[PDB]
């Protein structure tokens, strides 16, 4: 009850950017995804809205969480929980108030939860270069992201795991399509085109009487949800520094382990994966400058000024990492 009391206290921050997700992972007995998803579903009244039995939700979440690899440093259940919670916060931004339906909200949150499930800790390119079964199955195209979807949906069919059992056929059809569109958009090979389209939307942005974003067709609606989850996936450098540094520690461990496998095969070691020749700090500054800040600056423009503090933190963290180089 004492550890449970402390966990409940920490979960009171579920609506805040910079939640202590690593603390929650420890306090929950390595069940951050289950406890954070359960909390968010309760917070958003999703169990009642979609008639989800609580035991079914918990059973699915525990099984989903189990299919993240405990021995992968970055792409594990803590990352999934973090992306879920970040998406949850982004969904609540004033500029999107009443924009999305309950089904669309469910899609975005569910997509976030499953988006990296059964990740092996190596990149799509590694899987392609090594002639893996995954790459063979998926014809070198969004190899991991296709797999995450297949696993996430497949687990719904396990005993007492169908959390969507009380949705209508049309609701299930719509949800499935939206979730596929969102998770496939987390493939970094799609980033530049996704960002280009987001910029176009910002340039042509329209708002309602209430000052809320106007999205009146599927293409625009799904595009915003795709970029939202993608922003959440790329949110580490926008978090308070003590969180960001832990994420960087973890991704570098994962990258180095891949580089060790490439070194042992006689392959050229991938960028940033050589533990004997890797500038962690320069790499983060480049990551922010070329990928994360261009994305987040554009998201911030879409919802201006809702995300100014997130953007300010990103810029501060970029400055901090840069300062360690000279
Ligand atoms: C974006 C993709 C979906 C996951 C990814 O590759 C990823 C996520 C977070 C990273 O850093 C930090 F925020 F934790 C990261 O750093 C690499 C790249 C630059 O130097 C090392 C890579
Ligand atoms: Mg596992
Ligand atoms: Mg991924
Ligand atoms: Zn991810």
């Amino acid at each position: 009850t004492e550890q449970e009391d402390v966990l409940a206290k920490e979960l009171e921050d579920v609506n805040k950017w910079g939640l202590h997700v690593f603390r929650i992972a420890e306090l929950s007995g390595n069940r951050p995804l289950t406890v954070i998803m359960h909390t968010i579903f309760q917070e958003r009244d999703l169990l009642k809205t979609f008639k989800i039995p609580v035991d079914t939700l918990i059973t699915y979440l525990m099984t989903l969480e189990d299919h993240y690899h405990a021995d992968v440093a970055y792409h594990n259940n803590i990352h999934a929980a973090d992306v879920v919670q970040s998406t949850h916060v982004l969904l609540s931004t004033p500029a999107l108030e009443a924009v999305f339906t309950d089904l669309e909200i469910l899609a975005a949150i569910f997509a976030s939860a499953i988006h990296d499930v059964d990740h092996p800790g190596v990149s799509n390119q590694f899987l392609i270069n090594t002639n893996s079964e995954l790459a063979l199955m998926y014809n070198d195209s969004s190899v991991l992201e296709n797999h995450h979807l297949a696993v996430g949906f497949k687990l719904l069919q396990e005993e007492n795991c169908d959390i969507f059992q009380n949705l209508t056929k049309k609701q299930r059809q719509s949800l499935r399509k939206m979730v596929i569109d969102i998770v496939l958009a987390t493939d970094m090979s799609k980033h530049m085109n996704l960002l280009a389209d987001l910029k176009t939307m910002v340039e042509t942005k329209k708002v309602t009487s209430s000052g809320v974003l106007l999205l009146d067709n599927y293409s625009d609606r799904i595009q915003v949800l795709q970029n939202m989850v993608h922003c959440a996936d790329l949110s580490n450098p926008t978090k308070p520094l003590q969180l960001y540094r832990q994420w960087t520690d973890r991704i570098m461990e994962e990258f180095f382990r891949q580089g060790d496998r490439e070194r042992e095969r006689g392959m050229e070691i991938s960028p940033m994966c050589d533990k004997h020749n890797a500038s962690v700090e320069k790499s983060q500054v480049g990551f922010i400058d070329y990928i994360v800040h261009p994305l987040w600056e554009t998201w911030a423009d879409l919802v201006h000024p809702d995300a100014q503090d997130i953007l300010d933190t990103l810029e501060d963290n970029r400055e901090w990492y840069q300062s360690t180089i000279p």
